[PDB]
């Protein structure tokens, strides 16, 4: 029942680099509670109180619909999306309840923090990359501000969220977003607190 090295990616490997993190949920404040319950509700499709991978990965699917990217950049976020949400704790057999989402998240969190300190690659940036290379769909090597509006709208998103979202990251002022920028666009949308 409860979420630990054999049944969560993110506690397996804390627990093989000897870290001894705990969760604590009175850390969580509110407005990341709502986000994160919405997130878990918008995913689970049949709103039977999992999420299941392949919940997930009708989002990613949605996105292939809407550009025409290369049959191996499909791949790549097919794959990326699959290690980052078993790295959320989404068991590809089991799932993961409604009820070890927050904790699921926040271990997460802290299995990046790992990796960065320790010089491994990040998750979060590996799901940005991939999906970069699909919503580039001009070919032109970036992400201008339409590509970003398609993400929205696979993702049901309203498409003004996209506007905003761009100024923000792209602080370059190249109306694009350079790899750097969507990563921190992700960072934002999958894990940390809106500024
Ligand atoms: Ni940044």
């Amino acid at each position: 029942m409860p979420l630990d090295e054999t049944n969560n990616e993110s506690y397996r490997y804390l627990r093989s680099v000897g870290n001894t993190w705990k969760f604590n949920v009175e850390d969580v404040h509110p407005k990341m509670l709502e986000r994160l319950y919405k997130r878990f509700d918008t995913f689970d499709l049949d709103t039977d109180g999992k999420m299941t991978m392949d919940e997930i990965m009708y989002w990613p699917d949605r996105m292939r619909q809407l550009v025409n990217a290369t049959d191996e950049q499909v791949e790549k976020m097919r794959a990326a999306v699959h290690t980052f949400f078993f790295h959320k704790g989404v068991d590809p057999v089991n799932g993961l309840k409604r009820e070890d989402w927050v904790e699921a998240n926040r271990v997460f969190a802290e299995a990046e923090r790992e990796r960065e300190r320790r010089g491994e690659p990040s998750l979060i940036a590996l799901l940005s990359n991939a999906y970069y290379d699909v919503l580039d769909d001009d070919g032109d090597g970036t992400v201008d501000v339409e590509e970003l509006k398609t993400m929205m709208k696979a993702f049901d998103v309203p498409q003004e969220a996209a506007y905003t979202f761009f100024q923000k990251a792209d602080t370059d002022k190249t109306g694009k977003l350079e790899r750097p920028e969507l990563v921190h666009l992700f960072r934002k949308f999958w894990m940390e607190p809106y500024d």
